[PDB]
């Protein structure tokens, strides 16, 4: 017996979607998001493609989640996107997923980064995983009791299917002992769905990128938010501070411009002994 | 039944002190520096401490280490001492011992932050501790088994005693459970050392500021060192890329200005995709 993947609307309210994702690891929430926002995410993003890289990025090995050549990951979607920084950055049923998650283990949270996820023509499927692997840490805490070191809300920017690649899960896979081994892709789920839509899944739930048998790009972008004792993958010290200065103190935190505290009250990341924003007098919307 | 902290001259090796830490939690290192690098440091220290706060930030609770207002923490030193930039960041036997300690259960390390520790006279003592508490992730961890999340190296800007409120260490308390209470502070051995010594003890070594009975200020300087995925208590970004750019990579990478690499090799703090240093084209020494 494999669980499916279930689905709420957002219109059911973000305690349903929580309450499925605290069960299950993973959960649908659709028509999260006006399809029109996502067609200017993507509008821009399709853009600036032509300058991502294919494959690994350097010095990183690829057999935990089998990392190949017919996918293209790229980041840097603050500068890329004003809808982005605008428009999804401060979408407010994430932000209460996320703070139901985050707020009373850990504090704050912020982006580990925002990620597009192209699975091109011909992509094979990756080695179903466990994203909070990429902090060390994790695998000396019981999944059973320990707290969640990850978030993933990917966005599709065309239709998920499984003969596309759509995200394969494997539902109420986010308790049991961390393991080498935990399926075949071949035995999972896909992650069915529309522009519009959403899947949230934790840094818990075993998952992958599922293979493109279709002669069309499949194309997902993955907001990932982690405890703010956490560090980014992606920095965004080279943003200009005139763009940052048109952003939310919300949506500038998540991008690591803002004093995360934790829920122990200590301030991670400050200036000079004080808050980011006071030490530099950032203005904000 | 209380144990001695354990003292090694520099001049026996990084490997001794590194083997003592290992037993202990903590180790004194003698003659570590060359005490006129040090003496230029506290001018430099002292000509700018009317700028500091007394006491806790704001917001933040006191009565885990009791934070007292006899007590003056002083962060942001890479743009009070040009030759704490140059030197101190740069000592090479530092750098010997937390490669040991970081570099195949965590990978890269950074700073958590260099801070100046001044105890008043008239400043009690502070609860024995484990600095790690700073991290939640700290309790879900076996502390016999976990990777350390934290090397602290203090060296004195005057001499440490008993009398003035020389750190008290309960050596070999590094491996045992973590506990609410683990010892009072009249029941702890304090740490003496002379300008040009270090006193070097990890993040799970119960320990606390001791109570100046002097006349004088009781000054160290303290460099917390952490893995490169926990994110710095203090961020650096407001220093110009001038300074920066006559900094070492090595001194650069510890105050925030580079890629990190965990031991599995995936980077942090990446500008672009790639290296921090390249999507700068950032300069160094
Ligand atoms: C564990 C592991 C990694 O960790 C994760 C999963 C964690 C975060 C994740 C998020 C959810 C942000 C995303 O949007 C897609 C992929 C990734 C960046 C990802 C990339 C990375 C470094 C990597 C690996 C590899 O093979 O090449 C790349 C790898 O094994
Ligand atoms: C756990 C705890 C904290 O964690 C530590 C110990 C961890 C790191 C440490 C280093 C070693 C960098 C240092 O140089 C001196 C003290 C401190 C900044 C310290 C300050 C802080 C946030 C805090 C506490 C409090 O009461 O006010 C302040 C507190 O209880
Ligand atoms: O592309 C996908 O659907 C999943 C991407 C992913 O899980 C990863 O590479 O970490
Ligand atoms: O002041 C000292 O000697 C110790 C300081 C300390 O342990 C702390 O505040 O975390
Ligand atoms: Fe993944
Ligand atoms: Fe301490």
């Amino acid at each position: 017996h494999m669980p499916p993947i279930r689905r709420v609307n957002a219109s059911q309210g973000s305690d349903a979607a929580y309450q499925i994702l605290q069960e299950d690891g993973c959960v649908i929430v659709e028509q999260v998001i006006c399809p029109n926002i996502i067609a200017k995410i993507s509008d821009d993003v399709n853009r600036v493609m032509d300058k991502a890289t294919i494959g690994a990025k350097k010095g990183e090995q690829t057999h935990i989640i089998n990392m190949h050549n017919r996918t293209i990951h790229m980041g840097d979607l603050v500068l890329t996107s004003k809808t982005y920084r605008d428009e999804l950055l401060n979408l407010p049923f994430a932000h209460e997923v996320l703070e139901k998650v985050f707020k009373k283990d850990s504090g704050d949270y912020w982006l580990n980064m925002g990620n597009i996820l192209n699975m091109l023509p011909g992509a094979e499927a990756q080695r179903p995983h466990r994203d909070d692997y990429l902090y060390p840490v994790s695998q000396h805490m019981d999944p059973a009791t320990s707290p969640d070191l990850m978030i993933n809300i990917t966005f599709p920017l065309n239709e998920f299917r499984h003969d596309n690649g759509g995200t394969l899960l494997l539902p109420k896979s986010h308790t049991g002992p961390n393991a080498d081994f935990y399926a075949n892709a071949e035995d999972l789920p896909a992650a069915e769905m529309q522009v519009g839509d959403a899947l949230i899944f934790t840094g818990k739930c075993v998952h992958g990128g599922g293979a493109n048998r279709s002669d069309k790009p499949r194309i997902g972008l993955a907001l990932a938010a982690q405890p703010g004792y956490l560090t980014p993958r992606e920095s965004n010290v080279n943003v200009p501070r005139d763009i940052v200065e048109t952003m939310t103190p919300l949506a500038q935190r998540m991008i690591g411009w803002g004093t995360v505290r934790t829920k122990d009250t200590y301030g991670l990341n400050m200036l000079q002994d004080k808050d980011f924003h006071e030490a530099l007098g950032l203005k904000s919307k």
